[PDB]
């Protein structure tokens, strides 16, 4: 039944980029207060299957286009909020609404897209949220302002478990090519021009970019987790003007640069779209493949590109102004030729201590993976695909094996104190000790496990305080240490629950 | 497979009797030279089965409506350049391009409709053209100019005798 | 009527490094199997059949397990630093942290796979630069290392691409 | 079908070790242009099992032999074109043109000799030569300078990969 509504108030001049609104899904539901909000007092937990609903006029003459992004973990709000690049809100969980199709619906299984339970009486991570916001403009502003209806409609039953089915779960070797949420902001064609060239790079692994602002998301994770790939773009076309715009698209895929002989373009193996519609163009390259990320001063346009051409158009009656935009979707790599998985079944850098400036120094690890921060040492961070998972996901858990390597600063027969790692359960205050470990500086290196979670299951990408075991690296001859550096290698079934994304 | 192209220049106000321009086919076959043109220098001679293609953005707000009139002996191109008369530009084989349909296709059976095979290194005859008018002109002007596209699909292949079956 | 195999399925020599004139040296081998050279210490390059494969093939792709030995120029009661191994994935630039690796200079030995590859599948046996796995030795004390060596053992299915030849 | 052709000029006093020219394998199908090389452009890569055929008037009379040698990767072009030495030309694959048996034909699969698929708008790695040189002489000149014709004949597909089956 419904569950909660809430009001999302549309301007009479929608420009691309405008912010709409934020509902908070959990005040939507508790607002309306709600023969659901009712049953949920009593679960104490609820793992939903919602449908949304969004209520909203049909019509073929604006152009419009929407998209709703399912933000369960707060991580695009504050940087949307003057004004919307795509490149945030499509980050998340997402779902274009056009407005040629009127009212919009589809469902949100909590228990996959988000990954912890509901509780009653307040939010555990962070309170999740839809935002909304314009990827396409009107093509000219509309009489005057409107609003458009959200509805939740659920049948909220008592959670059984904390935790959801995990969305990912940690494997070098494991990319299928098959992708979710990969939409690609708008590209625009002036009417001005009888034809024109928009590229798209297909060099997927790249992070996206707005400003200096660079948007951490699980697609180009993904991606990175491989070398190179090679085989069938197939993806979906989506046309956003008014019915009386229209166009006809060349699309196919280039290397290195366009050829800017008609004729030849015409030779390639490309496809028409005239309309809405799916897709498939081979990625072009004389290795077959195109590479995963870029090396220094590359461009993505020296790889393979899915280019879209328009032979025909766009045209519109007098006097219209607008471009016309176009929305590309990739589903998959189908008929895939993939390369050598980036990285193997093995240790990867987590940190490396350098430069250390006390004798005694103690860094407290506790049960998270995370970045590390001193006053009082140089502090070096990896960068790989797991660190990424870890930043685009709202929860995870597992165990990392650890390896420690250090090498000496002062003489080798001068040479005393240890590498301790301290292992506690609880905190360095009240806890009980487990397996610590004391290694003579002189062993040059030791091992350890560390568990990444605690008593509720998960950890947030947060600092939180949640009972769990403890552990610490302890320095006392610090200063005779050149560098300290921390591999680990995730145990099978290290999880992730809920895709998102990480802005910095 | 596509065996050669072209492109018409359409004005933003398109009125009736607009004549559009002339494409020429063997041209069109020669410049792009072309897989399939290259089947042909060995062929010799051809008499194509073409599938003609008008790349072409549909659209139901303009009133427009084209005709492509197939001109294999060059007789009318000579009194429609500055303007086309319908009279003119129905008088031989054609087809009606209408604007809300979007992209337009229609086959060409050279044998019948031209009746002698074409020649790789020169015309023989005169030089078969398709000619692009305008029959009905568009409401009110559009944004601006545009394009359409012009294809000639054909699987070439060499033909055994000079003549076609006559038409008559 | 064969004799032995001249080689068993062993590690052989890849390169030695010596006399080393700066206390920091790197040396960059990134994905690639080929000649050193340096201007600030010794290179002397190991001959054996391998290395001849590799020169007599145009590509070529497999992985190499590394085994490192050195020995000390100064006193082992003195010495400090290591011998590291940096493990990327694109270039020194913007490239990704793999399982790079600190050998504390006492140690005197370690091992480490070289992945001799890149997302198109092989290599040329001349500079490129194709997007791949990427290493490097890092000497921070180098001048109390009497002698680097590197030795190699191919893992089963390394593979050569088009026999040929090579002149020097 | 024939995919590319050239010619090497023989003079009339051909000596051992004369040099007589290079092919350029990808030049020769470009340059022609070809049913099979507008085929290549649509597939992008190629992986061809040539034919080769070297047109020669046979002749019993002079003792002429030639070599014909496979350089995909262009590692004797530069030592050969002063004075081609057998060591150089037979160091690649290659094959004997004997004089008395006239017209020479063999097949080159790419695949096995070369190892990497052909991209139709630039040379990858390096760029695949036939080399035509002398092995043994003529018994005494001809009456004249003369030519010999090379051709390729090849179905050209799209490649599915970008690399062939590893030679070792």
């Amino acid at each position: 039944g419904l569950a909660g509504r809430g009001v999302i108030y549309i301007p009479k001049d929608c420009q691309a980029n405008r912010y709409l609104g934020t509902l908070n899904i959990r005040d939507m539901i508790s607002d309306f207060k709600g023969v659901q909000y009712e049953k949920w007092i009593t679960a104490g937990l609820v793992m939903p299957t919602f449908k949304i609903v969004i209520r909203l006029p049909a019509n073929a003459f604006t152009g419009l286009t929407w998209v709703m992004s399912f933000d369960a973990y707060n991580r695009i709000t504050s940087r949307i909020t003057a004004s919307a690049d795509p490149v945030y809100t499509l980050s998340v969980p997402h779902w274009l609404i056009h407005h040629k199709l009127g009212t919009f619906s589809c469902e949100i299984d909590y228990g996959e897209l988000c990954g912890h339970a509901m509780w009653f009486k307040s939010t555990t991570f962070e309170s999740p949220r839809l935002h909304f916001t314009c990827l396409t403009g009107n093509n000219k502003e509309l009489a005057a302002d409107w609003q458009a209806v959200v509805e939740l409609y659920a049948e909220l039953e008592e959670a059984t478990s904390f935790l959801g089915k995990p969305t990912l779960v940690f494997d070098p070797g494991v990319f299928n090519g098959k992708f979710q949420f990969l939409t690609c902001p708008p590209i625009f064609f002036d009417l001005t021009a009888v034809t024109a060239l928009r590229s798209a790079g297909l060099t997927l692994g790249q992070v996206p970019m707005v400003g200096t602002t660079k948007v951490y998301n699980l697609n180009s994770t993904l991606v990175s987790c491989v070398l190179g790939m090679g085989g069938t773009v197939r993806g979906r076309v989506h046309i956003c003007a008014p019915i009386f715009y229209s166009i006809v698209l060349w699309v196919v895929s280039e290397w290195n640069g366009t050829t800017m002989d008609w004729n030849e373009l015409f030779k390639y193996p490309g496809v028409y779209v005239e309309e809405d519609g799916s897709f498939e163009v081979k990625i072009r390259s004389p290795y077959h493949r195109t590479p995963a990320r870029l090396l220094a001063g590359q461009s993505q346009r020296d790889m393979s590109s899915l280019n879209f051409y328009a032979i025909a158009g766009p045209i519109a009656p007098s006097g219209e102004t607008a471009q016309l935009p176009i929305v590309v979707q990739i589903d998959e790599i189908v008929r895939p030729d993939l390369s050598l998985p980036s990285f193997e079944d093995d240790y990867f850098v987590w940190v490396d201590f350098s430069e250390f400036t006390l004798d005694k120094e103690e860094i407290e690890i506790g049960s998270r993976f995370f970045d590390f921060t001193s006053n009082t040492c140089r502090v070096s961070m990896g960068e790989n695909p797991f660190a990424a998972m870890i930043a685009c996901h709202g929860l995870h858990s597992g165990v990392l094996d650890l390896k420690l390597q250090w090498s000496l600063n002062t003489e080798f027969g001068k040479s005393s104190g240890s590498v301790t790692i301290t292992k506690l359960v609880g905190d360095k205050a009240m806890g009980l000790d487990g397996p610590s470990h004391v290694f003579a500086i002189q062993k040059l290196e030791g091992t350890t496990e560390l568990l990444v979670g605690n008593f509720a299951g998960a950890n947030p990408n947060t600092r939180f305080s949640l009972y769990s075991r403890w552990m610490a690296i302890k320095l006392d001859q610090a200063k005779s240490i050149k560098v300290l550096r921390v591999l680990c290698k995730p145990r099978p079934g290290f999880s992730f629950y809920g895709r998102t994304s990480f802005p910095v």
